[PDB]
DNA sequence: AGACTTGTACTGGAACTCACGTGAACGAATGTTT
């Protein structure tokens, strides 16, 4: 039902989209429309970290989301806790989560360069991307793991 | 992006307890003086 909504609200259509939450409400109780509820606008307030629910899940299941950000390819190799991952490292077509940086203080930064020459870099304002290239396949990843391929 | 709230563990400090060391007093024995 909620990817038939998805696809009908991104198809311009909204009667359907009346239909399948006509369908939810109908086919539920208050607690579960009140989750469902809950689902559509993204946030839960479970008080627990996602944190928390990756590492309960498998011993190293962060380190992977990080890695590929897509929740499908976690759930399916991360089955058997037992069974682990030998080595997991950037790989094509998928996403990684990107790299920030930290407010610095001018007076110490020699310092937080352990002593060493450095590189002076401008910042850059707008979008920060990624773009992966394998022959004349394109796919552009965003800062969270959107696809902006459609976009460029 | 920035800022506040909740949590999380970790560090250090307060208080209690014991062991060890120092100070002072003392009863009995012994030596000296009359
Ligand atoms: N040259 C750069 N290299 C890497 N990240 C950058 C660069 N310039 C801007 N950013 C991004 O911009 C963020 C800081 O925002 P500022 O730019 O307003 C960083 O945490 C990065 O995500």
């Amino acid at each position: 039902l909620l990817d038939s909504i998805a696809s009908n609200n991104s198809a311009k259509r909204k009667d359907l989209i009346k239909k399948s939450l006509l369908q939810l409400i109908t086919q539920s109780s208050a607690l579960e429309q009140k989750w469902l509820i809950r689902m559509i606008i993204k946030d839960l307030k479970l008080g627990v970290s996602q944190q928390t629910i990756f590492s309960v899940f498998h011993n190293d299941a962060a380190e992977l989301h990080n890695v590929t950000t897509d929740l499908e390819k976690v759930c399916r190799q991360l089955h058997d806790p037992s069974v682990g991952l030998s080595d997991i490292s950037i790989t094509l077509f998928s996403a990684f989560k990107p790299m920030l940086a930290a407010i610095a203080d001018i007076e110490h930064i020699e310092k937080d360069m352990k002593h060493q020459s450095f590189y002076i870099e401008t910042k850059l304002d707008g979008e920060r991307m990624q773009m992966h290239k394998d022959g004349d396949v394109y796919k552009y990843f965003s800062r969270n793991g959107y696809n902006y391929t459609d976009q460029f």
